[PDB]
């Protein structure tokens, strides 16, 4: 169908928002600041994770002002390698638009770069995780990474080639587009036990959503 093609040259609101002056709580020990979502030069989001404060934290989310729903989701990405913190792709709907909650990620725990993490939400029940081998440490390019999301059928693929399939309660309402970088807080024996090392960041050259 149509295609959403996003090259991240530049900040545009009327497509994208920087989440700003907050924190989600809860395993999130960060705050996000508009001032941590940064553009390189030859045009990657970059995503820092700082300390502004002895032992506060600064972190950053980027995601879409309008919703998606079926389709083909793909992302050329480079995560932050760390204790502690997770780097993400993912879509979410929850209250956020008046809605259940449902979700698809993409998730790069930082303490083991060589490995990625798959999951989903639907009405707010997860427990889906997958982990797999990425046969490569993430950390030390682009790679790109994607998931085809049909109303029967999730599909994970890593440069390619097709990693994991789930086919249960696949969630249904549309959402945003997400990318984030974050220190977690009482999940160590998820992410590991968070150092404080920063600066730490985590990068985006395209994203691309085909239709139908
Ligand atoms: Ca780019």
């Amino acid at each position: 169908g149509s295609v959403f093609w996003e090259p991240l040259s530049y900040f545009n609101p009327s497509t994208w928002e920087k989440a700003d002056g907050y924190s989600n709580g809860g395993v999130f020990n960060c705050t996000w600041r508009a001032n941590n979502v940064n553009f390189t030069n030859d045009g990657k989001l970059k995503l820092g994770l700082t300390s502004s404060a002895y032992n506060k934290f600064d972190c950053a989310e980027y995601r879409s002002t309008n919703i998606y729903g079926y389709g083909l989701y793909e992302v050329s990405m480079k995560p932050a390698k760390n204790t502690g913190i997770v780097s993400s792709f993912f879509t979410y709907t929850g209250p956020a638009h008046g809605t259940q909650w449902d979700e698809i990620d993409i998730e790069f725990l930082g303490k083991d770069t060589t490995k990625v993490q798959f999951n989903y939400y639907t009405n707010g029940v997860g427990g889906h995780e997958k982990v797999i081998s990425l046969g490569f440490d993430a950390s030390k390019g682009f790679h790109t990474y994607a998931f085809d999301w049909q109303p029967g059928y999730i599909k994970w693929y890593v440069d390619g080639v097709l990693k994991h399939t789930a086919t249960a309660n696949i969630p249904s309402t549309p959402g945003k587009i997400m990318m984030n970088l974050w220190n977690g807080t009482g999940v160590d024996d998820w992410l590991g036990s968070y150092n404080g090392a920063n600066p730490l960041y985590a990068e985006y050259d395209w994203v691309k959503y085909t239709s139908n």
